């Protein structure tokens, strides 16, 4: 089945925490990139993650409060109104035929 | 200066050929992915290219008439009306903080 992401919890109190879980990662991965919003856009990149070295590198939209895990999961702490809405994950395969999934939680 | 792409020629007769040139490739590249349109969208991916292995892999929007070169350049032969408009290159860096550039020509 399709690459998918869900957020835990779906509705998050301001100041609390949310984990973006990822399911059905394909094989032969090179890396992951998370973006704020519904689309892949470098200006809105949160983080880039190289699997070979297990190394996270921040993008322009990185808040300082995000952590990516080896299975692509994204933890966000001390959430703000600004964190609310859509997130997009791009999975970079080793053949560079890539996949995206979006991506939502609601701050209250 | 910024990663850019220009098309040669910019206005192309139906049935002829167009080369999408790429300038200012950054260092530390792992590969390239070309998309039809203004955005990175897997459903519209033309090709994925691994630099290390020199291996091109076709995506869903591949027409059969496209060739990617080691410097990311894209040749399109026997162009159709359907080929007209924007193309987007994504450059995949080793730290996964990637870059995109668009991308157009006009068929007449
Ligand atoms: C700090 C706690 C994080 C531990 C990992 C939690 C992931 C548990 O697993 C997830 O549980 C969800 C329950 O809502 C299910 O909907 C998902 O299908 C399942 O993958
Ligand atoms: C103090 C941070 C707690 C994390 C918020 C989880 C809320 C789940 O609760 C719904
Ligand atoms: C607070 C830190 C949370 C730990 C981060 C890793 C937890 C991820 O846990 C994994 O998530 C996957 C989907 O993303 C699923 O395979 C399973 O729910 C689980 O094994
Ligand atoms: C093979 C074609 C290469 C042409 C290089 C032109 C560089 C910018 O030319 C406009
Ligand atoms: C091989 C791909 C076909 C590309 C060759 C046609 C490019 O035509 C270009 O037109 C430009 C108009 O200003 C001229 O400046 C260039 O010299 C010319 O190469
Ligand atoms: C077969 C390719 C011809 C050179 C490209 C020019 C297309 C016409 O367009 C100017
Ligand atoms: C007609 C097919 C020939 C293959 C193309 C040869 C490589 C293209 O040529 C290169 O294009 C780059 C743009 O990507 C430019 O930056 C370089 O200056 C130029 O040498
Ligand atoms: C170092 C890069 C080598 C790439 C191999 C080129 C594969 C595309 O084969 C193409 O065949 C066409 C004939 O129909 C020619 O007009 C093109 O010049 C050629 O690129």
């Amino acid at each position: 089945a399709q690459l998918t992401t869900e957020s835990m919890p779906f509705n998050v109190a301001e100041g609390k925490e949310v984990l973006l879980l990822v399911h059905n990662l394909p094989q032969q991965l090179f890396g992951y990139s998370w973006y704020k919003g519904e689309r892949v856009d470098g200006n809105r990149q949160i983080v880039g993650y190289a699997i070979g070295t297990q190394q996270a590198t921040p993008g322009p939209a990185n808040s300082g409060r995000e952590t990516i895990y080896p299975n692509a999961s994204l933890l966000i702490q001390n959430v703000t109104q600004n964190d609310t809405g859509f997130y997009t994950l791009q999975v970079i395969k080793s053949d560079l035929v890539n996949e995206e999934a979006t991506g939502q939680f609601h701050v209250y």
